[PDB]
């Protein structure tokens, strides 16, 4: 106030005054010294028009009051800093003056929500807990205008749920089964949790492919035909954890999916530009080291299951001849390269632990024809990558490895129908032809993850054409139907075979077909416009038979 015998500005100061507590005490020369420092520090609070020093009933003063020519500078200055500091106990609470009435107690708590691993638990838990007996979970496109959930209950494969128009194009499983990726034409949706609900949704449209990172943190969405949400980036990569568009990239026409390929651990993501291979690094998804891999003419590439190696291959040019390169990451070094010279085509076939890379190599005379196909195998456990040089033979059209092993099977075209050659490991080592069989319709070699059993399948043939062989010493177990055969899969432990006839592929019969690893048909189920079937990724028997016994008697 304006009275001489004033007192402290008791609660919540007015328009123009700043009040500070814990000021330097009264005494010899100290008062003008305090003003002399105040007129350096407080000059950004406005030009001082009054500075006040009353003594409340004559007491020594813990306070001073400052008033300014334009006080909205003081409003800037208390927002510039607070807790202004001079020697020892002198730390200043800068304000118009304290409100003081309230109490800081009471502001309370939080409720945590459920999270992404909820159906990762509902995979391993689901597998043991269920009463049936005994096998895999799907993942069905086709029953009828519905997207559907089934189990292998052996008696029949029985539907758990069938949900009306749930996917509108395609459906894909997460690597550990943690999520299901579903397309709705208002945005891609990630369906997770125990009873299946939408945890995230991603705004891209025109999509057909919807594929995951191996560690399940990022989703890759691809539109072959443009919309308005691509604008104009066909390949869009979404961060699952944060929900946002992390990267977009322009279209790839070349050639057969996957055209974007991940490392086995999900650390590195990669695509070919014809004169440059681009590597993107998890979790950020920016360019690796701020560098690319400079390679010209790259046809295809395939990652090792082992840490951490890319196999890639480069065709002939008018200067450099054709080559296969093994390149190690994160080193970025070509660690074993072989020029192949004069090749029509090559195919890169890894063994499932990364122990071997087989290259199937078609070689060319000057008349420009596939005169001979070779097999050359890189050995990756052994000292300094040895090479097993194996075959010379006429027109090889397919090759496939034994799961977690070393045996393999081979198909030769043009004879007039397709001819089969079976390979086993020698007593001294090297892998060599050991048994053959007469000509057949099989174009596709698909092995059981259990190791013994191989399927020789005549895909895209109206009839037969599924033939089943037990290995070692290659014995034909069975030959069975699948009318207009298209799609094929096994259980991860090799217990069941499931084959499909997709309505994308063939519009004759449309069905799924289920067969037991002992050479016995279980059931076939025909469905009108069947689009796809995908399995979910993945002492006792007498007790289980006792449990089964109790179910139906007494």
């Amino acid at each position: 106030g304006d009275v001489l015998k004033d007192r402290p500005q008791e609660a919540d100061g007015i328009d123009s005054v700043i009040v500070v507590d814990n000021v330097p005490q009264v005494g010899p020369d100290r008062l003008e010294k305090l003003k002399n420092v105040i007129h350096k520090i407080f000059s950004k609070f406005g030009k001082i028009t009054n500075d006040f020093y009353p003594e409340e009933d004559g007491k020594t003063k813990g306070y001073i009051f400052l008033e300014y020519a334009s006080p909205a500078h003081a409003v800037d200055a208390v927002k510039n800093a607070d807790g202004y500091k001079l020697d020892k106990q002198h730390t200043f609470r800068v304000n118009l003056f304290t409100d003081f009435d309230k109490y800081m107690t009471i502001s309370d708590e939080w409720d945590i929500p459920e999270k992404q691993p909820f159906k990762d638990l509902g995979n391993l838990r689901y597998w043991l807990e269920e009463a049936e007996c005994r096998d895999q979970y799907s993942v069905i496109f086709e029953s009828g205008d519905r997207t559907s959930i089934f189990w292998n209950d052996v008696k029949d494969p029985v539907s758990i749920e069938e949900r009306a128009r749930w996917t509108e194009t395609y459906v894909r499983w997460s690597p550990k089964g943690t999520y299901l990726a579903t397309f709705h034409q208002r945005g891609i949706a990630l369906w997770g949790g125990e009873k299946f609900k939408q945890i995230q949704r991603f705004s891209h449209q025109g999509v057909q492919l919807i594929d995951f990172s191996p560690c399940e943190r990022y989703l890759v969405t691809f539109s072959p035909l443009m919309d308005t949400q691509d604008d104009p980036q066909a390949i869009i990569i979404w961060d699952i954890l944060t929900g946002h568009k992390k990267r977009g990239f322009h279209c790839e026409s070349s050639a057969h999916w996957p055209i974007f390929k991940w490392s086995h651990d999900g650390k590195f993501f990669a695509r070919m530009t014809l004169d440059t291979l681009s590597i993107y690094e998890t979790p950020s998804m920016g360019l690796l080291d701020k560098k690319s891999l400079k390679i010209s003419g790259i046809k295809d590439f395939s990652w090792s299951p082992g840490g951490n190696i890319i196999a890639f291959w480069v065709p002939e040019d008018k200067d450099i001849p054709a080559r296969v390169t093994l390149m190690q990451l994160p080193s970025r070094q070509e660690i074993r390269v072989r020029n192949l010279f004069n090749v029509v085509d090559c195919k890169l076939h890894w063994q499932k632990n990364g122990d071997y890379l087989c290259v199937k190599v078609d070689r060319t005379p000057k008349g420009t024809q596939g005169v001979v196909t070779n097999f050359e195998i890189f050995r990756m456990r052994e000292k300094q990558v040895p090479v097993d040089v194996v075959e010379m033979k006429e027109t090889i059209i397919a090759f496939a490895w034994e799961p977690n092993g070393s045996k393999f099977a081979v198909l030769h075209g043009e004879a007039p129908r397709i001819s089969v050659s079976f390979y086993h490991v020698k007593s001294n080592g090297k892998i060599e032809l050991s048994k053959m069989f007469d000509k057949q319709q099989a174009n596709t070699i698909f092995w059981s993850p259990q190791g013994q059993f191989v399927v020789l399948a005549g895909l895209r043939s109206m009839n037969g054409a599924l033939a089943f062989v037990d290995t070692s010493d290659c014995t034909v177990m069975n030959i069975a139907e699948h009318y207009m055969a298209s799609d094929v899969e096994w259980d991860p432990t090799g217990r069941y075979v499931v084959t499909s006839v997709s309505w994308w592929s063939h519009k004759v019969d449309n069905a799924y077909w289920l067969w037991t690893f002992q050479g016995r048909l279980l059931q076939k189920n025909n469905k009108d416009r069947f689009c796809q079937l995908l399995w979910r990724p993945r002492i006792f028997e007498q007790k289980d038979r006792l449990s089964q016994s109790k179910a139906s008697k007494e």
